[PDB]
């Protein structure tokens, strides 16, 4: 089917961060403008207790 969104997996997460700490940085730059972007959805996409 397709992609689904669950709990806020550090573990399986971490996983690909870790090789992707280096994009991390570029991402971390622009970054700044989805801040506000991500609370139209993204806050909302990581579910925490």
């Amino acid at each position: 089917g397709s992609m689904k969104n669950y709990q806020p997996n550090k573990d399986l997460l971490e996983i690909l961060e870790s090789q992707k700490i280096k994009i991390k940085n570029l991402k971390e730059e622009v970054k700044i403008l989805q801040r506000k972007i991500d609370q139209q959805i993204a806050k909302e996409r990581v579910i925490k207790q």
